[PDB]
């Protein structure tokens, strides 16, 4: 089977890549987008935050990343004073910019292959705990600068090591920001939905000391001057344009075997989405009948909702492309070669090893992930006193840091219906008992009640009461927590996990890790030239395509590109998800786009066969000559699956049209400042 | 202002209808289409039973339809122990095809104008409503006299809003058999979801057979009629369809109002169509509820539940499309135009004063037309004993007006007519529908012209109780006897009673003053139709759909329905897969077609391993081109009609060629169902089967 899509890393494109990407239409070379030596394209596209990406688009460090990427600095610097989630923010001045604590900005100096030196493994199951040793060596070890910092890397499954020479700028101030109705139009509804018409952005500047090295806020430090930053094309894009896009995607599977792949489908996965979706209906059914309520959840609605939506998506994908049978007809030809290379005695039993301990991880998974998703995540109670659970055994200095930091949860309990609560933990600790496997239930068995019980009981339904469960010396308090009818009911089924079940878990767990490591060594050995990449893994890496629509279903084709007429389509006056600011409405009316505008219209977004994942979230999608066009929000539903098996004919990646950007931030925003801050530029003749 | 789309009528073809068909490649000519020297199109498209259109595919008296056109006549042949509704059916031989009773098949002889003839003396010599009077004599007059054969029927009907009348010399046939039936998984697969929606991927069609005695004449039903020879049948295309094909349907359209006034178009969306929307989705989820959980229920409902459907989720669509193209704006434009013109003609004492007048009488109309709504959604058609005491309403004033014997006589047939309403009626479900009905009735209807509601009728559940209108053995009783007795037993049921209050508070408190302003409304727009004919004299003007053969073309084409999405003109089999849900009320597939399916057994009727299955085009389609063909260029059938798709819900009022398009049957689709899923190629063999594009 040859391998479709490609995250790449961006060290070795020389070869396969570059041939394919010319082919594709690429005009610029790889040593333009990776160098030692010079100024790339990498220089201008730093981490956000650990989870995201974002991209240098001037030279006195202004950055672009997605509205939601930036949203929670928007969110902490906004309050009813200074909303700024609804109004948007501006910075007139650099000096007028918003300082984030806890926001960190990484560029990556070198990628360095370090496999070898971490590889003094094998010839000894007890030193894996070596290669820790090894890694924690050549870390302090490898060529740095002061100012730097180096990071080593598992890539393959454990078959390579790559350090990555970096720079972590802790200084990252917001420059500005659209309206939420702009930066998150059509919300819940349209996320990942194409068409879509969404201007997913917000804009950042990155600061440095004197010395235009990584510092700490300091309220002198001035704005980074980048290697590179990325000229902003104002001609637009076309069906079949090259793209590319550069990133940081979290994590792939994409060589799970057809085991892996049936229990996603037929059972973790099912067992996931009826919980979130139990929780989500009844959530539902009172933000249908108070609307002071429906301001409340709506905001983790969206955070549970958002999940329920990817994972039926990779279902309904995976089902829909026959991934398992796919995955099985590799694996009848991988034995095959196997038995052809004469190497049966390393990979012969590979297969048969999965199938085994994967069938029977399955209730461990199944229990695991139940406790997760309704504990842990999902019953906001439960998922409170599990958080108290966890300080309860940091054992008593560490467990009173820990506790000044907990008592601190001023938001949740501000906008949260213990009336509500009371609705989820009935229909998810139901579930739990009557679909969970049975043999690893606890405190079920049957207990229908203590449910409005716990809510009437608990010191932790109310915050200032909450305090005062909290209350008390190192001790006693312990004594005073266990007292709780609430976190002796979480206490209960986590001391259930963390015995029954965990210690399995875990262990059969890494007996499959070490059978995937071997497996992927197998396929890498056995099928070269067959475009095997590395799984993601927060690194930055290189994906290609091109502008293309697609069909979802029988006779129905999405072209691959979005204008200001389709968002006036979807315009609902008032409303929460698809209301539209009055300026935009003005602008549209009367078709004031200036330079952004194509033939009267104006475009907003356009859709990719780029392969990106999560952390793909502000990835700068760039032309054929380098220049930004894009900027890269979401994934197209129908190929939500790409994480385990990547289908080109509809995985689309979701980037918002660069002219839409500038356009909101001059003819809305009114900042043209930070546009003449940018290089405007007309690849198109 | 040159409008768009369009229905012609078959014998006017010659001139701007032709060049346009041949533009869009069509090959044969008006005369093949429309002759009265020779066999044509027309002899091939008969009107079934009145309000559906069919095709004759054989020269044995095969016609085509759609499932739900067959619909009424499969319930009718249903039961549990043979549910053909469910089952579908199909006759093996011709000897086992099923006589139904009250169907008729009508095929056009001709076509004659006949305006002088009816239009004689109307002048002025009167007053616009015994002008209607003495139209009618006229009509009866020209429908006795014209010259036809012994076993033809004459029928005048009214063209323009009456600036021109045409005279159909007919064959009614009355022996007209059922011979084949999908399951309706096929034949209305998605159901009420999909209805009216394109991408469609549903097999809506049933066969049936006209009879006729030795002479090859309509004849009543009898074991020794024969198989009716047409003078034309159509031969049925293998080669399919491509977008841009050119396609013609024919067919027998019932309503279109594309000449409406501003005020005319307010008044749908902003009051009559809301009313009878809200009114039908209360019946139908009452409906809805029993259905899904007794199928016994489901066979007594189906055909019922299914008319009111479509029109519910009709008038949706329809009032959604006027506003989304505002199409109210589009025609308060036209009409500043149109003055603009009644005074460079120089007609303002003609015309001119008509848009004023309109806005006059549509205001005051208003409370009443709507009111009327609620009378005629509620007690004459969702709320089936309401339905059938005003019935015995009526034919009580048969007794006052044309006499005891007459009373009699059209009671008699109103208990024979009951039959068949009794095996269709639920009385549990028809009382839930009854307490949601009259619940809308009393706290929505304009309060003005409120009945005896006082206030609060609460529940009067068992009305149910002892009304003898719940059961037909009862029923019969109520009515057993002399003409009065008879009329003070109807008058002391607690029923009838109550549809009493309803009916006279009606009849004399909204009927009367709207009838006036009808009238007057209605003259108004006889008017203003010529009007428009005068001042826009060669701008595709064609006249309103009445229930006649009519002629549109165009060509296989899909549509964009919103920013970054089209829709392609045609569908396959695995799209009807992936809409498949298995044991699901509406979705459900059989299990013979998955098996074709996995095995893409499509023989003859596949296309590169691909089953098509619909299509759609730029064809103008109402109501009454259900089962209408589509041929192609030379004249084959290629398609049959179904359908409209969502966005052009609206084109009985306005049109817009962007978006408005009928949807049809692939005829592969249809011959694959006939022959591999029922294994009924007998009748294929009966086809005359053609490849026009090799
Ligand atoms: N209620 C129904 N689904 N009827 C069948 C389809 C009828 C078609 N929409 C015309 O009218
Ligand atoms: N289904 C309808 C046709 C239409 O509305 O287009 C009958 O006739
Ligand atoms: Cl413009
Ligand atoms: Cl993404
Ligand atoms: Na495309």
């Amino acid at each position: 089977t040859l391998q479709q899509g490609g995250m790449w890393i961006p060290s070795l494109l020389s070869g396969m890549n570059e041939t394919e990407m010319k082919n594709l239409g690429m005009k610029i070379s790889a040593d333009d987008i990776y160098s030692v030596n010079h100024s790339s394209l990498k220089d201008a596209v730093p981490h956000f935050n650990g989870g995201c990406t974002s991209e240098v688009i001037s030279p006195k460090g202004l950055i672009l990343t997605n509205h939601h990427c930036g949203f929670d600095a928007i969110q902490n610097h906004s309050s009813v004073d200074h909303d700024y989630l609804t109004n948007g923010f501006w910075a007139m001045k650099m000096e007028d910019e918003l300082p984030n604590e806890n926001l960190v900005v990484t560029f990556i100096v070198s990628i360095n292959d370090v496999t070898a030196q971490i590889l003094d493994g094998v010839a000894s199951t007890e030193k894996q705990n070596k290669i820790q040793e090894n890694i924690t060596k050549v870390t302090a070890s490898f060529a740095k600068e002061a100012w730097q910092e180096n990071k080593v890397r598992t890539f393959f499954e454990g078959n390579q090591y790559i350090l990555f020479v970096t720079e972590v700028f802790k200084d990252v101030r917001l420059v500005g920001a659209p309206p939420s109705l702009i930066g998150k139009f059509g919300s819940d509804t349209d996320n990942w939905v194409w068409p879509r018409h969404t201007g997913d952005f917000s804009m950042f500047r990155v600061y440095a000391n004197k010395n235009n090295h990584p510092a700490a806020y300091s309220k002198d430090n001035v704005p980074y001057i980048p290697k590179h930053f990325l000229p902003v094309s104002l001609d637009g894009v076309q069906e079949d344009d090259f793209t590319m896009v550069m990133g940081y995607p979290g994590k792939t599977q994409e060589y799970l075997p057809s085991f892996a792949v049936a229990q996603i489908v037929n059972e973790t996965n099912p067992a996931k989405i009826e919980i979130r979706e139990a929780a989500l209906k009844v959530q539902d059914g009172f933000m249908r009948k108070d609307n002071a309520i429906k301001i409340q959840y709506a905001s983790k609605y969206a955070g549970v909702a958002n999940y329920w939506k990817k994972w039926i998506g990779e279902s309904q994908g995976l089902k829909k492309s026959n991934a398992i049978g796919l995955k099985q007809n590799f694996e009848k030809d991988f034995q095959q070669k196997v038995i052809a290379a004469g190497k049966q005695n390393e990979y012969g039993n590979l297969l048969a090893d999965f199938q085994k301990y994967y069938t029977e991880i399955t209730p461990y998974a199944v229990s695991r992930d139940y406790f997760n998703e309704v504990v842990v995540k999902n019953t906001e109670l439960l998922s409170l006193g599990y958080k108290l659970y966890q300080l309860e055994q940091v054992f008593q200095a560490f467990n009173d840091r820990k506790e000044n930091l907990i008592k601190s949860q001023a938001d949740f309990f501000k906008d949260f219906n213990s009336t509500v609560d009371e609705k989820v933990f009935e229909q998810l600790v139901a579930l739990y008992a009557t679909k969970a496997p049975k043999e690893f239930l606890p405190i079920s068995l049957e207990y229908k009640k203590f449910a409005p019980s716990i809510y009437s009981k608990s010191k932790l339904v109310d915050y200032a009461n909450f305090k005062a469960l909290l209350s008390g010396d190192a001790k006693a308090v312990l004594k005073k927590i266990s007292l709780d009818k609430g976190y002796a009911f979480v206490k209960s089924l986590a001391d259930n996990y963390s015995k029954n079940i965990a210690p399995r878990y875990d262990e059969i767990n890494l007996k499959i890790n070490a059978l995937q490591r071997i497996y992927m060594k197998a396929q890498l050995e056995l099928y070269p030239n067959s475009r095997i990449f590395p799984d993601a893994n927060s690194t930055l890496r290189v994906t290609y395509g091109k502008v293309k629509g697609y069909s979802p279903k029988d006779a129905i084709y999405y072209n691959p590109t979005t204008y200001l007429d389709g968002a006036i389509e979807k315009y609902i006056p008032g409303d929460y998800e698809f209301d539209v600011p009055k300026k935009l409405i003005d602008l549209y009316n009367n078709k004031d786009y200036g330079q952004y505008g194509e033939n009267g219209k104006l475009p907003v977004c356009f859709i990719g066969t780029n392969h990106t994942t999560g952390g793909n979230s502000g990835s700068p999608a760039v032309d054929a000559q380098g220049n930004l066009i894009g900027l890269n929000f979401d994934r197209v539903w129908e190929g939500t699956m790409s994480d385990i098996h990547y289908d080109p004919s509809i995985c689309r990646n979701v980037m918002v049209d660069m002219r839409y950007v500038l356009f909101i931030v001059d003819k809305f925003a009114g900042a043209k400042h930070l546009i003449n801050e940018m290089k405007l530029v007309h690849p198109k003749k």
